[PDB]
């Protein structure tokens, strides 16, 4: 009659309680250090009425399927169809494609977060399909570390932002000062990829109650510099760069920097040396340049560099930084600089790129691992048509263009097909507008969803996927100390008429032929035995017992390693400070480039062989009379991007049924903004509307809409305006450089007014028109 279940998402493992077979509460497994609300709408994921109930068509694609007009995409009305008739239906026009152009005709990159679990990975269940079919085009790279991940191999000889960081004790032993540079982890270590441990947290909180320093360089004071009572240095948003090179001739000019190590440790300091002290360009890059770029004052960045050269410094790098025009320079210049402070590879110090991302520190225990299903089963050419990802809307309208990217060139390929399965580019990509006309372009889109996201209300086909909630799986506490194995049991029977996205691929791999090589002949928990055997035998490999499958099953309760001494004391760069002739990194020259060759041979003009400050096409430094405000568009709180936009949580920050926008009050007293007033922001782009949250918690001359809010716009006879707040709306969609071609959302400028008329309803979370 009442039963409690345990499962996990992103933000944890859950505890769920079921009253009479409904869903009424849901909550923390595990007493986590700080509230995580994201873990108490289980509910509201399962019964929302923004759920896809049942399989739908548009009613222009059933008129002349794959032949239809296709200008009527996110404008027509939807069509309820049997399972039976959805699947072969998709079949067939995958099947056309694949029989004119190919697998190159069809597009599965499917970006996007999903749910955590080994089993339901619904991205990888697609590719899995695709694969078995005759194959796909896929992307590279991320949205998340799209420009870091290409420079770092240049710079480290490894990508860095996905790797174990120095452990969290010796930080917390060590550390006199840790720099949270772009990054905001009591925001973002609410998840993780598979499903946060919840200790990266509580070590920020440790490091808090140490009473050592906590320094925060942001546009905002974000809910981490407020909630740990850090130091706040506020900057304009991709002014980074000038910031460190201030700081870094503060430490030449002084004779701060460590020359010995510069020598040992590193390639091209020499060269990035003339440019820093302006003997290329004839400005050296002072700390009063620098002032006027960055808004930090002068003697503020001087006494920086005085503070980190001499106390242990780590310096943690976010991301926000890099997701920006030129956003390769950011962290080549963060381990420049670290470089010129000589700490790399000692215990509290150095640098880090990931102590704000799933728990990145968190010393790593000793126990296995559980296997995950895979894309490959058991004349496809594509492997050259895959492109940086963030060009997705570049590809669909120009087919057979060729671009830079990382030295090569790449040729956009023909896509006639767009397979999405557990992403929303609709929110998560730039330039919203011209993501609408890309999506014109493909003869058919496809979109097994969850919920009716502004990505499902483009597309033809829409198939209903379940929640976690609604299948069995098995998840790891992650994503680096992998200090537990979380059990995803089953808590209601799927809803509506949703399918796991598993036995929807299963369905249309029998009309293809191929179900036995997509199941493998396994049942769900049959797969679920093999992925926990996997960890079973690894443990055992490390002189660790675990439980039978059976065993653990059957408790549905986490099952928890322990970290031994190695781990907790290991030094991210120790073996190469050691010794950096017998460790060297797996660079050209072995070492840190901080000069490059291989960058400066591919003559790129947005991208030198050095760290350089190059500006971009809008930021702070390059506002308008017509767009006299930059934009920063940070992760949110109260979300994972767009997930559990629909749900209660939206309360807690909408602001007059809105997506709240930070705004200074000088630039909101200028327009006759106040506190609560629905504004409406614009750029070249497009245009949206917010909720004014007027707040000296963000630096003047800036505004800061959060990534994830629903698209919603409001078709008025034309770039449309959103109703909701999507910032996607106002960002430009351009490759970072020839280097990396990452997104570049938070380089962006734009123009705030209040809003006057009556607001419109926001209708993005109710069922779509002919349900
Ligand atoms: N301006 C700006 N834009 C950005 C960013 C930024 O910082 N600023 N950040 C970028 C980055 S780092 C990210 S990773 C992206 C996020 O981009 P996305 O990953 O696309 O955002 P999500 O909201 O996580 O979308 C996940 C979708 O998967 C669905 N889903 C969940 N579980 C399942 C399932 O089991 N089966 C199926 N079929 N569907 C499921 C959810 O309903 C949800 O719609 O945004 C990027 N875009
Ligand atoms: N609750 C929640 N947690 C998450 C996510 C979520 O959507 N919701 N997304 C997850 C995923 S997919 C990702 S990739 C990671 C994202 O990890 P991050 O990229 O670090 O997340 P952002 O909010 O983009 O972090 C940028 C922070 O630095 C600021 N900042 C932005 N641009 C700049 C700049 O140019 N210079 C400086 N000095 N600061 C800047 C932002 O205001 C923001 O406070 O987090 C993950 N964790
Ligand atoms: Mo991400
Ligand atoms: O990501």
């Amino acid at each position: 009659e009442m039963k409690t279940v345990v499962t996990a998402a992103h933000w944890g493992s859950i505890g769920v309680v079921v009253q009479d077979g409904k869903v009424v509460k849901s909550g923390p497994a595990i007493e986590p250090a700080v509230p995580n609300e994201l873990q108490t709408v289980v509910a509201d994921q399962l019964y929302s009425e923004a759920r896809v109930k049942c399989p739908m068509v548009r009613k222009g694609f059933l008129a002349n399927p794959g032949k239809s007009d296709t200008t009527m995409r996110g404008r027509d009305e939807w069509v309820r169809v049997s399972w039976d008739e959805a699947l072969d239906l998709v079949h067939n026009q995958l099947k056309r494609v694949r029989d004119e152009h190919g697998s190159t005709g069809i597009f599965a990159g499917s970006y996007g977060w999903f749910s955590c679990g080994s089993l339901h990975a619904s991205r990888t269940l697609l590719q899995r399909y695709m694969n078995a079919t005759g194959g796909f085009v896929g992307h590279k790279g991320d949205y998340s570390t799209g420009a870091a991940q290409v420079i770092m191999p240049h710079v480290l000889g490894t990508i860095e932002v996905y790797e174990q960081q120095t452990s969290w004790e010796s930080i917390l032993e060590s550390s006199d000062i840790i720099v949270l540079w772009s990054a905001n982890p009591l925001t973002t270590m609410r998840i993780a990829w598979m499903s946060t441990d919840q200790k990266g947290i509580e070590y920020f909180k440790k490091f808090q109650a140490s009473g050592k320093r906590i320094i925060c360089i942001d546009p905002q004071k974000s809910e981490t510099c407020q909630m740990l009572n850090a130091e706040w240095i506020p900057v304009n948003t991709a002014t980074d760069v000038p910031l460190m090179l201030g700081i870094a001739h503060t430490l030449v000019e002084q004779g701060k920097h460590d020359k010995d190590f510069l020598k040992k440790y590193t390639s091209g300091y020499a060269k990035f040396e003339e440019y820093l002290l302006g003997k290329t360009d004839g400005q050296p890059k002072t700390a009063e340049w620098a002032a006027k770029i960055c808004g930090v004052p002068a003697e503020t960045i001087k006494q920086l560099a005085a503070d980190f050269a001499s106390k242990r410094t780590m310096l943690m790098g976010g991301w926000g930084m890099q997701r920006q025009r030129h956003g390769e320079q950011t962290h080549w210049m963060l381990v420049t600089l670290a470089s010129m402070l000589g700490q790399i590879g000692l215990p509290g110090g150095g640098f880090g790129l990931s102590y704000h991302y799933s728990n990145g520190g968190v010393p790593t225990a000793t126990g296995g691992i559980i296997g995950s299903i895979t894309a490959s089963p058991s004349l496809d050419d594509t492997s050259k048509s895959a492109f940086p990802l963030a060009r997705i809307a570049d590809v669909l309208l120009h087919p057979g263009k060729k671009i830079q990217y990382n030295g090569t060139e790449i040729t956009y390929p023909d896509i006639k097909a767009v397979y999405w399965a557990g992403g929303n580019p609709f929110v998560h990509h730039q330039d919203t507008n011209t993501l609408v006309k890309a999506f014109q372009k493909p003869d058919v889109v496809i979109v097994n969803e969850v919920n009716w996201t502004p990505t499902a209300r483009m597309a033809d086909i829409v198939l209903p996927a379940t929640t976690s909630y609604e299948r069995n799986d098995l998840t790891m506490a992650g994503d680096y100390s992998m200090m537990s194995v979380y059990p995803m049991k089953q808590v209601v029977p799927p809803q509506f008429e949703a399918k796991n996205d598993y036995d929807i691929f299963v369905e249309l791999a029998k009309r293809a032929g191929v179900e036995e090589q997509y199941t493998e002949g396994k049942t769900e928990m049959e797969w679920l035995e093999e992925f926990y055997n996997a960890a079973f035998s690894a443990a055992r490999a490390n002189r660790v017992a675990m439980p039978r499958f059976d065993k653990f099953w059957a408790e549905n309760k986490p099952l928890s390693f322990e970290a031994g001494e190695a781990a907790k004391k290991w030094v991210r760069y120790g073996e190469f400070r050691e010794d950096p002739l017998l460790n060297p990194l797996g660079t050209p020259s072995g070492k840190i480039e901080i000069f490059s060759d291989v960058v400066e041979k591919m003559n790129y003009n947005d991208c030198k062989g050095h760290p350089s400050w190059m500006e971009p096409e809008e930021f702070a430094g390059n506002v308008t009379e017509e767009y006299p405000l930059a934009l920063v568009t940070p992760h949110p709180y109260y979300r994972l991007h767009s997930q559990l936009a629909h749900t209660s949580l939206r309360q807690k920050y909408a602001v007059n049924d809105r997506e709240p926008v930070m705004i200074h009050p000088e630039d909101a007293a200028a327009r006759g903004i106040k506190d609560g007033d629905i504004v409406r922001i614009h750029s070249k782009r497009g245009q949206v509307l917010a909720g004014a949250a007027v707040t000296e918690n963000i630096i003047k001359g800036t505004v800061a809409l959060h990534e994830g809010a629903w698209y919603d716009p409001m078709y008025l006879g034309e770039k449309p305006l959103c109703k909701n707040g999507c910032a996607n709306v106002l960002t430009r969609d351009e490759g970072t450089s020839k280097l990396a071609q990452g997104n570049s959302p938070n380089t962006c400028i734009v123009q705030i007014e209040k809003f006057i008329g009556v607001a419109p309803e926001v209708t993005v979370f109710k069922q779509p028109k002919q349900v």
